[PDB]
């Protein structure tokens, strides 16, 4: 921001953002170049946002996430994983209510096998789901890398400790992702660009 | 928008000046301002301006050391003054207020006063009936400003400082007064 | 303003750091008299001492409380808890 | 009163940006400025102005890990650039300089250059004749300024930043280059 | 100083002080309300000067002491110490060449018994000496508390570490005091006000 | 026409070593064995003005072992010391960082210069071994504290000594140096 003094004045005014935070709706990417397994792909989307005056940071422990913008290409175009084929990807974007120390499991967290909801003793809240179907075997093979873009409006987040630190000092109203495969093979090489501007 | 005070949209941050101290008969001096230095952190300030919302004084005032049962029955009078300017360090108490231990500031010094308090610890022998008293007080106050633009100590202020003096009323020194002083602003 | 409420420390000192009042000079007078001689008593002190300007602000035909820049005055100090000193001084200012 | 440079009568203080790092083929990025934050201490600054007298680059550049004997014979080209302004963080190297690893800055980017260096570590098998080289260099330079008046990080500068890029010339990554970088000013 | 910015500008110019330091010739008292023994009264006169922007402090580790101004009243006027009487006080203001950790001894430091110089294996430098003779017994008793004031010009001092700390981090060109009694009794209650402005 | 101090003969006191080092430190107070005496391997009084240090030396690893864990180099350090503390102080706790460094910020000891020696010998050639280093190196004055005929323990201001440093966890370096000081 032009001429921090040390936080910005001339902010101070009308802007259609959110209730609590006031500043420039600063983007923090959580890019991944990753994959998953059948059981879990775990991504706390909030881990990189630490204390700083910069425009990929925060001031204090209070967020109001305006929107999560999920880019991503989900392929299996490695030279293997043409056998044991036809798998699909179900995305899960959950509104969490508290963290239990560090990042938790998934098959020990959501109720049943891969088409489910959170357990009855765990009500964590859900926001929405997605789909991605990559079906490629042999002799065509007709399907591969799909592109997914989504605007997705969301709401506020708070941290616990006063650290310029990692994901472990979260508190109430966390939010994160789970990715799920539906077959015993692991073809899915899903790399996602996740913009949060707030 | 803001309802705090007419200056700070800032987070109304607490900076506590805890003491584990005592006094003498003449003076117990406590500047309660340079606890805040300049910084981006949450026990700091931005710029050189305050509006102290309230001073919250906790404290236990005892004499329960194994000595100071003789020369007993002393009491503590607190003084919370609105200062108009310092020069150099904290000026000492009997070199600033007028008369012996039941007084006001001098006629050539008008520093302003806000309020007073009481604490009576009377313990001798064969009961001894009185000891450590607990004092809590909400106390609303107003603005403070520094002149010198340093991330520094107490010697460099301007208009409206404020600080404490503690006074004993007897030649012995039984009073071991430790006070927790929250300022959130 | 009273003396110990203005100068810094106990009886061998200077003005305080928050008070810089200026000093011109000092003097000495030692009267040591106990019993069985007693060898010392009344001492005589005369001193020329050149000085400079003084101004009042308030335009009254009046007392001392109403001055401005460059006042000047005296302080006398004893160094023991007894008070033997009966010091009577004749102070001429001609200007 | 004193001969240093046309700005600072200050103590010509050293702030060292030691690294125990490495690089990749594309980029090794090192802003050598936000080592200094605002402070009264002797590894800091007063205000928002520098005149860097000299950068003194120590460093040992090896590949003496038990791997990276195959895909061998790589060399290191150093780049010490005079920057004209940053925005946000340090912009990455191949997204800033023109062509593949023997180049200059792009035509749409004129950032200024000061000088280059060399370091050739060629070690394969059966001798293997070359390893850790030592490089020391006096290198006189000039002034640096911050815009944003924070006691803070690197993202908040103005005119005349300066930083380093390190470049490898082969697809393997053998280079474990650790450098001690004194700036006294 | 009026309007530190954060050290003072408009200093910058002609002032008859000393070579190295530039600022207001700031006073640091080392007042004592102390006494001595026959062997030693030890006073490192530099201990309180720590790092600070204030006018009883320093910037960096370099001094040029302009003058030491020694006030002091040296008495024996306690109700005891009229017997074993007639003692005198010899002052010693030494230019030290290095500290050995913390403050050292005196009878293990100066050569001989109470009328001496530093030892041949120790050449610490001397600046000057003083005298104070308090002779009081019974039936007059003719002498008591004497007043001593002295201008005494001196020169530069340096510290070792970069601490805002005590006397132990001194280096070359230290300077300190020793006070000496000349009789086995200890009547001397010497309290001294020691101004250093530099 | 050579000396700035006194018309004595520029007497040689040579601190030969047949030694080695470790990775952390090779410590050599070079002014150690200079005691009071009439000979030219001695001193008159307690005041020196070292004209030059002349460093000879062959730095090898040609023992039948230390062909593995190879390719190490030697960095020399010739420091102008400011103050002593009895015997010789630490190296790794005195100079700042790991083996490519300067003295620490709380220690400013002065430096004069550095040197290099690269002995890289493994197997199947092995191409490098014992190197010879000679250096004229002009320097300046040294003072002793006591008037004893003593060793390095009784120093004062303006000492000077050497540190040798290896850069690998093995210890191949068998560095023997002939160090002439004539003054």
């Amino acid at each position: 921001a032009p001429m921090y003094r040390k936080p910005t004045m001339y902010r101070m005014y009308r802007s259609p953002d959110i209730p609590r935070g006031c500043e420039g709706p600063c983007k923090v990417q959580s890019f991944e170049q990753r994959d998953d397994v059948k059981h879990l792909g775990i991504c706390k989307v909030i881990s990189d946002v630490t204390r700083g005056p910069g425009l990929t940071h925060r001031v204090g422990k209070r967020f109001c996430i305006k929107s999560i913008y999920i880019l991503g290409k989900i392929w299996l175009d490695e030279t293997i994983k043409k056998q044991n084929h036809t798998n699909n990807v179900i995305f899960y974007l959950l509104r969490d209510r508290r963290p239990y120390g560090n990042a938790p499991q998934d098959f020990g967290q959501i109720f049943n096998m891969f088409d489910n909801e959170p357990s009855t003793a765990t009500i964590f809240q859900v926001l929405r789901k997605f789909h991605a179907t990559v079906v490629g075997g042999l002799y065509c093979m007709k399907e591969q890398a799909l592109v997914k873009r989504f605007y997705r409006l969301n709401h506020h987040v708070t941290y616990n400790h006063q650290e310029a630190g990692k994901y472990e000092n979260h508190t109430e109203n966390a939010l994160l992702l789970y990715m799920a495969c539906t077959h015993a093979s692991n073809p899915v090489y899903a790399t996602l660009k996740i913009r949060i501007y707030f």
